[PDB]
């Protein structure tokens, strides 16, 4: 009854030439025997490092950001020059482009639909701060931030989208979200889904969980039944990335 899976490692600002190559062949020494999307997103000096050495089937390549459009912007990457080099996923809205990058609901409900206009698949990051928790604002603020990204969307758009949830406060911090407060959040991303945009789109899309995902404590988020997968950041950089897509079983 879920639909496919996915395992994502957001690799954030870390790698070098040689760290990349070890990992990758990891990746591409593990035979993989379910379905899930595996998805890797790379720095974007190391995308053409990473296609030309990723070869296990299971896995696409994805950006941890763009802009919409080429032309004046110095230091960014547009989405027209992803899709020419190969890529078509992309992260968007990750919560540390919301807090150090200026990426405010809008901006990133505008990228999100530029890039489903262009084609890509999209992991859209929402999810809130420790302080919006303890005032008991986190429905609130997950369900703003969703519908920021919806008003721009049609409803076939949605076929292309991932919602990645990340509290803000379980990133990075070795506090990771318990299963019981994780499936209550993604139950109600899922209702909001069914209600406002359609049941058909709330039972195909895939409701990602992110924050010190590891692989101890992956199997037991996803038996949650609103859980799809993981958005992974530190255990992604590490070889038990392999246990974490395995627990997507």
């Amino acid at each position: 009854a879920k639909p496919q899976p996915i395992a994502a490692a957001n690799w954030k600002c870390n790698g070098t030439t040689a760290s990349i190559e070890k990992l990758v062949q990891v990746f591409n020494e593990h035979t993989i025997s379910h379905d899930v999307q595996c998805v890797v997103a790379p720095t974007f000096v190391h995308i053409p490092l990473v296609q030309a050495k990723l070869r296990n089937p299971k896995y696409v390549i994805s950006a941890q950001n763009a802009i919409a459009k080429s032309g004046a912007f110095t230091g960014e990457v547009s989405m027209p020059i992803l899709k020419d080099i190969g890529v078509h996923w992309v992260i968007l809205g990750h919560s540390e482009r919301r807090t150090y990058y200026g990426e405010t609901d809008e901006i990133v409900a505008q990228k999100v639909s530029e890039a489903c206009k262009q084609g890509f698949m999209v992991i859209a990051c929402i999810g809130e701060t420790l302080q919006q928790r303890e005032a008991n604002q986190t429905a609130k603020v997950v369900l703003s931030q969703t519908s920021a990204i919806a008003a721009k969307l049609t409803k076939d758009a949605w076929n292309q989208v991932v919602l990645a949830y990340e509290p803000v406060w379980a990133i990075g911090t070795g506090k990771v979200a318990t299963p019981e407060q994780a499936q209550e959040v993604h139950l109600l991303l899922r209702k909001w889904v069914s209600e406002n945009i359609g049941t058909d789109v709330a039972a195909k899309l895939r409701i990602l969980y992110g924050g010190s995902v590891n692989a101890a404590n992956a199997a037991t988020l996803y038996a949650k039944p609103d859980i799809n997968g993981f958005l992974v950041g530190g255990a992604s950089l590490k070889p038990e990335f392999r246990d974490i897509i395995d627990a997507t079983r």
